[PDB]
């Protein structure tokens, strides 16, 4: 079997390659172009182990600026990550990379016969909702990113009703755990609890919300292409075990290192609903908020202080 | 008050511009690119009675090409009606002229004091359904230009909630009558008619569906200005007084011409507008039957045809 993941040099995407190589049946090609939040410095790094393994072959291309027919010869299945996650005159490089990414992906997957095509989107397509979110919810974006996922949605729908593109849409709720992008909330407290700094926090923090560690989120998203069921047309929430406020992400975080936050100061209570991909994906998320955060904890540490290769 | 029509020498912006500049307290401002797929002098056309009038002042550029700053100077009010109706290559024009548009020009809108910018969206947003269609239903559009006008509307949403632009968006069932533009259905059936050409349908034409008679649309276009209701926020459907089947019109449209029409068939049943909050926010009640619409629409396709 052999799996396109686009934006594989990614956060999700270089944890994904990963952990379909363990398949010894299983042959990847990840297209990365290096662009968005991360540094390329920084991102260089996540693909590490990657290349090391012989059923690994990296293009370090623009999706938009490749020969997309030869990208996507002898693959059965795609993964698409490829996205500008996280204004103004800002607001064209979400349409290109989420929208116009999205159509040319899935006009070259016309002249192809797929398994799955593995649409990757976010929760912040649904905008703001009190309680579980579910799939059936309306949604009503509050940014950017949101509006441009939910259209790159809207086209996978467009042509798997038109084309039989067999698509399924994984609607991740905050991923975070080693690699997570240094844009991102965990990331940001976590840089700034080890170099002795105020801790950013917008609002008073009591706000609970929903975290998928990296593990769980890969397991949810392999669970995707093995499940037995037929998914193809459905979309599917992955979020995550624990609940917590940003004031109890830094109770963890102060048990993890030992130290203490000079804190620097919207709906109370939200969580992803994951009972469709209990029922369709046999998905069970297992990682703890303390064990994931001691695992970023030790990543972030190591990358900005320690000597790695990847630091 | 002083209003920007976009899309003011189209089908709905030059009726709408018409019936706004009726109120001698309004100024109107209009922009249009003339593209899409109507031709120039048509558009020219609609716009021939405007240009007379001293409170209508005409753009002829494109959105993404102007001083919005300039334009938006001392607006009071945005009707947004600018867009590309209904692959591969063919995409970049949809995301184009309905995503980045309306990006701009919320943009633009962003730090001026508007008492309103009204949307003009449309049923294609919603994808197939069958019966009556509310607001509250789940949209899954199937087509380019259907994702492209819900971006749209997201939009508004997004710039509403962050930047409080008094957004309204009105989603617009099928429009007809007089301008109605050349790619749209009565226009084409109305026109190979005259020809005594085969009227070409889709389908088996028994489907029945909302049509809105473009007086009525304008009427509900206006009361989301005029309302005395708070409606900032909300999604209005706006649809026509009667249901009918492509069959039921193409008999209408015998009994005008007098003679029965050769039928062309190449290639979900019911579906209709739910306005009953646009009854209760708008007062918005259609009133122009089908027969009296397509009389109108019939007068002026023959003037241009003959
Ligand atoms: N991180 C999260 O918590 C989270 C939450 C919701 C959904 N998601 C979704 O998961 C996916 C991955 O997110 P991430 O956090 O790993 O982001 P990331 O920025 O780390 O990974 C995205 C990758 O896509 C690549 N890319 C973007 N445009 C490209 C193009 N035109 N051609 C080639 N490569 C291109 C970038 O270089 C980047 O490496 C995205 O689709 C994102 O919207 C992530
Ligand atoms: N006609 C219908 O039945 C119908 C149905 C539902 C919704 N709508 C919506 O109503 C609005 C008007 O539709 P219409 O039938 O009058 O179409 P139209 O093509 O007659 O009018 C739209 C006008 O927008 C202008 N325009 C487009 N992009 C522009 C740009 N970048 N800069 C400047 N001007 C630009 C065009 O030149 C055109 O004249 C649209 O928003 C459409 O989606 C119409």
């Amino acid at each position: 079997m052999k799996i396109l993941v686009t934006g594989a040099a990614g956060f999700i995407g270089s944890h994904l390659c990963q952990a379909l190589l363990k398949n010894s049946a299983y042959h990847v090609v990840g297209i990365d172009h290096f662009i968005g939040p991360t540094p390329a410095t920084l991102k260089t790094g996540n693909i590490q182990s990657l290349e090391l393994n012989s059923r690994f072959q990296f293009i370090r291309e623009d999706i938009l600026n490749t020969d997309l027919s030869k990208l996507l010869q002898d693959i059965d299945v795609v993964y698409h990550l490829a996205a500008i996650p996280g204004w103004g005159k800002d607001f064209q490089p979400y349409v290109t990379n989420n929208i116009m990414v999205t159509q040319q992906l899935l006009e070259a997957c016309k002249h192809i016969k797929l398994d799955k095509f593995i649409h990757i989107s976010t929760s912040s397509v649904y905008g703001e909702k009190s309680g579980a979110v579910s799939e059936d919810l309306l949604p009503i974006p509050l940014s950017p990113y949101g509006v441009t996922k939910l259209s790159g949605e809207h086209l996978c729908h467009v042509y798997h009703k038109n084309f039989h593109i067999p698509i399924v849409i994984l609607r991740y709720f905050t991923v975070y755990g080693p690699r997570q992008r240094p844009d991102m909330a965990f990331h940001r407290l976590i840089k700034q609890m080890l170099e002795d700094k105020p801790l950013t926090i917008f609002g008073d923090g009591t706000q609970t919300r929903d975290f998928t560690y990296i593990d769980d989120c890969i397991r949810g998203t392999v669970a995707a292409l093995e499940t037995k069921k037929n998914i193809i047309g459905e979309v599917i929430n992955i979020g995550g075990k624990e609940q917590a406020s940003i004031l109890d992400i830094i109770s963890m975080l102060e048990k993890i290192s030992g130290k203490s936050a000079t804190k620097n100061f919207e709906p109370k209570q939200t969580w992803a609903d994951i009972s469709k991909a209990s029922t369709l994906l046999q998905y069970s998320p297992t990682v703890s908020l303390s064990d994931g955060l001691e695992a970023e904890y030790d990543y972030i540490k190591q990358l900005y202080k320690g000597d790695a290769a990847w630091s």
